[PDB]
């Protein structure tokens, strides 16, 4: 049947969008249109071809986290007998950004190669918006009276417009920055305030701390008692302690009430406790909400809810049968590899014939803090709620190399959460160098329903930090009927 | 029954010995005597309380590998904008050794605490030798006419005397060093020749290369075509290439015929090809044979064979019923965690009542080369022999951070070997930073009989090097009836 210009229009050329578009085009010879707002990373729109991850997320972030680590690694080299002037050690921030821009730019460039070279896959630059269930309009600007560039007549629509940082909404909010603006800063700031206690706040605290000029400092300021909500409690306390030792002042039960601009350019910040303080820059990392607010979803009749989240079934389908939505715009787990899996499972479902729903349980993630976190599965707090009897295995050690490096604060931590019944591993929570690498392969065991038996029965790899997974036999303590107990009934 | 001084005498206070001794003593309240030749690391005997691993193996080696990495890491920091004088960058070897000695010393010290503090576990310093099946004699020196220090009357004997470096046996052999002597060298050598192509040769090449003074160099000289026999062929070629780029000259089908001492202290080395060359030091790493040659095993009638290996059944028992032998002295897999498992499984078998034999299949190990290797299970060469149909998955990439670091030679490599029949994963072979950490948890999956299905069905952790395990769906090529084929019948 030769009806409609495109089989599939994809709003958002990000992690979810491109996977879907590319699969649909090459493996199922479908005609696929992919809409995004710019082809290259940067202000004023930030996101681009490749999406948030490539342009202003996972990729550039980890490049910069890697950069800031050299501060620690250079300190540490001295114990191993690397004499070299430590007074001459101020990192050049401009050289880092240049390098990071070069790398992101080459990815954007390799995505233009993809489109020109791949048959039946076209890229449409502007602002997508629905008109009906079968029509997506592309505009110059997001202002819905902007000149219309293209009207894409399509059989299926896939909404993959991702998410956008949330603002603080107080007198002074417009003088603060976010992840987006942080990546283009001309100079590393001397006096830096990271507002928030989520993984972005923490990762960027670590970056700024590494790239701070001589005499500078980083405060991390959080609404609540303990940073990294929904992470292992003892891992969060240990990281709080290690950010401290690395020179990051963590402040809790603290919220800016007001920001005003000083004469030199810096920002005055009033807080809850009465305290006033001056910062060269103030970065809000207080959450990310879906971008559905300009897609005019009301017009097509696709179902919205909790903060513009696209209401979606297991197979990613909206209220309208031909319109699907994946990634951060759905407001489930906001990770790149999830969106990629949802997009892959969308093409298999609709165009493959072979239906599949993404599996959201025990998906491993990481925090690229200094030091880093690797986690997969559930905290002991939620295990003790959903499970009769729960064993908590726990082990903390300092790798011998830190007796030499001077970094004696760098406790490596592993906690495993069990179902007593059958030994099943419900959660693994690691803090320390290499954790994100180790957890990936933990995530495979946990997928295969690994019991604690399966860990301690594995011959170890010496000397390693991971070999301590296979040395955890005796539980530290338990939970029967969701209350902590010294020992088991 | 109150008969015999000790339930158990353990010749060798190493990885195997101490595990066995300690388990027997605390968990089974047995009376345990542990014999070793000195309580502290160092010349002229090197090994000590804690064994080869703690004193002159895994532990000090990795400390020094960690040290040498700083050479690369400091180079790499520049791309991320770490300005600092690179002309002022010669590592102080004396500071490294001091530090490494401090660390090993504290372990030796913590093992004396263990003995004094632990009831029914005594330490007997000298040279063990059998007299009969129930009597171990301890002598001042290994000369079997040395003054006798103790006669230990015992019900069970456990031989855990480990192994010892092999010599080259040519005119000049006595002027060369080994792993043992390398660890106490007063100065880092300017012109270093590592003879051998085993993991020790390669790891030490990397150390010397990091700690070489200004203008110095390291040659790695190997008998055969390709270093690291019994490793993935494409991993060995890739590492050969990366040692090259890191400044190590690899030489193959090359063997020293003769070494003589020069006037200044250096060594003249004649080779096969006719070539003569001068080296400040020459380190032989050409294999390790059991220490059974002074235990006078002939007297007790315990069965020897291939190079003094103690002939042993699955449960570690010698020809004599009450005498067992574990670790490198058996000449199976010569790794610390194996010996520890054999010792643990000896105490459970004999003293526990609950018999168990160590499982030697798909045990993950690592090479602390620069860059490092993580491997578990079988090469495609032996898979293609023992299996009808074999799939080989393979992927090589350069992490984006090396576009910035300048280290563009640092290809990260993963190869998986499958049984086509059922998808089972028979082998995983990784080269690159973090590999030894990643392989540990691969070793758990492979223990649980993971299929390739189980890998690619796992949501990935972004951005990571390990997430490329879960992105390998299409085999690179196969093997039916042990011959390589482009594609499958
Ligand atoms: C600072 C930061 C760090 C992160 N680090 C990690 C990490 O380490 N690991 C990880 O797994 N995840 C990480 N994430 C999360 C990751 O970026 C997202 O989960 C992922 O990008 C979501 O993919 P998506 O397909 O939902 O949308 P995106 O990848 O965000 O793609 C959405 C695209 O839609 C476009 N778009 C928006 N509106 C329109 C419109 N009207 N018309 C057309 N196009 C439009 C945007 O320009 C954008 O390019 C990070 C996120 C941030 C912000
Ligand atoms: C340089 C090097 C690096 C290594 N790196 C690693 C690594 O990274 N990972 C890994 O898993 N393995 C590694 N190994 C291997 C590891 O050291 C051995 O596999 C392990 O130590 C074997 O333990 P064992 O119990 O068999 O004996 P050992 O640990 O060697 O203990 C034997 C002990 O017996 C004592 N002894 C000898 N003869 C007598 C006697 N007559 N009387 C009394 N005592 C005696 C010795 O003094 C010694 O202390 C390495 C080995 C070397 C040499
Ligand atoms: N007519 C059919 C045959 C067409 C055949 C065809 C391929 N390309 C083509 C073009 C590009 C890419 C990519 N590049 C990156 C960025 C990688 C990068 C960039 C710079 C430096 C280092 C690394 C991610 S993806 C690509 O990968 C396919 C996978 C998918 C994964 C899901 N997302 C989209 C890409 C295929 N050009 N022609
Ligand atoms: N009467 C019964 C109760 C006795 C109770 C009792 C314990 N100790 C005791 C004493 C020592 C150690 C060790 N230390 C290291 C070295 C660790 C180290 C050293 C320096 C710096 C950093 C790290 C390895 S092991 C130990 O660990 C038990 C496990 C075993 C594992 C198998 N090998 C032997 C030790 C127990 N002292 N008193």
């Amino acid at each position: 049947p030769m009806s409609r210009a495109y089989d599939l229009v994809v709003l958002g050329a990000g992690s979810g969008g491109l996977e879907a578009g590319w699969n649909a085009a090459v493996t199922h010879k479908k005609k696929v249109a992919v809409v995004d707002v710019q082809a290259t990373h940067g202000p004023p729109l930030f996101a681009a071809l490749g999406g948030t991850c490539v342009n202003v997320g996972c990729v550039p972030k980890k490049l910069m986290v890697t950069g800031a680590q050299y501060m620690d690694l250079i300190r540490e080299s001295g114990g191993f007998g690397w004499e070299m002037d430590r007074e001459s050690l101020c990192p050049n921030w401009k050289t880092l950004i240049a390098a990071k821009n070069k790398v992101v730019n080459s990815i954007n460039e390799s995505y233009k190669s993809m489109f020109a070279d791949t048959e039946g896959l076209s890229f449409h630059m502007g602002f997508g918006a629905l008109q009906d269930a079968h029509t997506v309009v592309v505009r110059k600007s997001e202002d819905p009276h902007s000149d219309v560039l293209e009207t894409l007549d399509t059989e299926y629509i896939l909404i993959a417009t991702g998410s956008w940082p949330t603002r603080l909404g107080v007198p002074g909010d417009e003088f603060c920055i976010t992840s987006n603006e942080a990546f283009y800063l001309e100079d590393a700031p001397k006096r830096m305030l990271c507002v928030g206690g989520g993984y972005i706040a923490v990762e960027f605290a670590g970056i700024f701390n590494g790239y701070k000029p001589c005499g500078g400092y980083v405060d991390l300021c959080y609404r609540g008692d303990l940073i990294l909500r929904g992470f292992d409690t003892e891992v969060r306390k240990s990281l709080t302690k290690q950010l401290g030792a690395n020179g990051i002042r963590v402040r809790t039960n603290l919220n800016p009430t007001k920001i005003t601009k000083n004469e030199d350019g810096s920002n005055h910040v009033h807080f809850n406790d009465g305290t006033e303080e001056d910062y060269d820059q103030v970065m809000l990392a207080i959450g990310r909400v879906p971008r559905s607010q300009a897609l005019q979803l009301d017009k097509a009749g696709v179902r919205t809810g909790k903060n513009g989240a696209v209401q979606v079934d297991a197979y990613s389908k909206t209220s309208v049968d031909n319109i699907y939505a994946i990634g951060d715009v759905t407001n489930r787990v906001m990770l790149t590899p999830v969106a990629i899996n949802e997009g892959a499972a969308f093409v298999e479902t609709v165009f493959g014939g072979k239906p599949r729903a993404t599996d959201h349980t025990k998906v491993a993630c990481a925090v690229f803090s200094i030091p880093p976190i690797g986690t997969c599965g559930m905290t002991e707090e939620e295990a003790a709620k959903n499970y009769e009897t729960v064993a908590v295995y726990a082990s903390s050690f300092t790798p011998l190399m830190h007796n030499i490096s001077g970094s004696k604060h760098k406790e490596f931590m592993i906690r495993i959460i069990t179902n007593e019944s059958n030994g099943e591993v419900l959660g693994v929570h690691m803090l320390g160098d290499s954790a994100p690498e180790i957890i990936q392969s933990v995530g495979i065991c946990m997928k295969m329903g690994a019991k604690i038996s399966d860990f301690h029965s594995t011959i170890g790899v010496h000397p390693t930090s991971a070999e301590e997974l296979c040395s955890m036999r005796t539980p530290a303590y338990f939970y029967e009927s969701g209350k902590r107990v010294e020992k088991l009934s």
